């Protein structure tokens, strides 16, 4: 089985360059800095209506290992009863919205917030790769509080029968503070999660900033 390749160093990557198109990430270390993503930390944990929802997987339902709100826009197909989506942003994610907006170039309109509780808390393999995010979405990702790792897998073609085992795979390590670009081809090429830790983790807030059409 490949080594997982690392990525950890602010920079610009391509991680793939086919079937579908380039696949590139960027990563920004310490966007925030730490002082201030302590207090960003506080407010979010005080003030974002977190609750327990279910996710589905082949039309079965389970309660999702995170909590979780929304805010602006949301996926044509989820349900807005369930989803919550507020339209009023609170003003600390209007704020990172508008300073990742004007640092990047790229704008957003929809917002998932995550908070995992701790080592158990986790988000399993998938795509963002619901239909009205378009073919190649521009996704932005926040991250407060515990470090915790962002793996990546490439989809494999279809000589390769849905095996896993042998794809290339990238590891990124969020921690207090990154931002985190996805775009081109990515979801279309790459799946990633979020993985449960066998060793004691604190919480961690991330926000997941995208562009919903209509
Ligand atoms: O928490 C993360 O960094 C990943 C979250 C994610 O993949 C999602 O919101 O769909
Ligand atoms: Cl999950
Ligand atoms: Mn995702």
């Amino acid at each position: 089985a490949p080594e997982p390749r690392v990525i950890d160093r602010e920079g610009v990557y391509e991680i793939s360059l086919s079937p579908t198109g380039v696949s590139r990430v960027c990563l920004y270390p310490g966007f925030v800095d730490v002082k201030e993503a302590d207090w960003i930390l506080e407010q979010l944990c005080q003030d974002v209506p977190w609750k327990q929802r279910t996710g589905i997987r082949e039309d079965i339902t389970y309660q999702q290992p995170r909590l979780t709100a929304w805010y602006g826009e949301l996926p044509y197909t989820y349900s807005r009863i369930t989803m919550e989506p507020n339209p009023h942003w609170h003003p600390v994610l209007r704020t990172l919205k508008n300073r990742i907006e004007e640092n990047t170039g790229h704008t957003f309109n929809s917002l998932l917030c995550n908070l995992y509780r701790n080592e158990k808390d986790s988000v399993d393999w998938h795509s963002d790769d619901e239909p009205s995010l378009g073919r190649c979405p521009i996704i932005a990702s926040l991250s407060f509080g515990a470090t915790r790792t962002f793996e990546m897998r490439k989809k494999p073609p279809p000589e390769e029968n849905g095996d896993y085992t042998y794809v290339e795979r990238v590891k990124i390590p969020l921690d207090h503070g990154t931002l985190l670009i996805m775009e081109g081809a990515t979801q279309a090429d790459w799946q990633h999660r979020v993985p449960k830790e066998y060793h004691s983790r604190e919480p961690r807030v991330n926000l997941t900033f995208r562009t919903v059409y209509p």
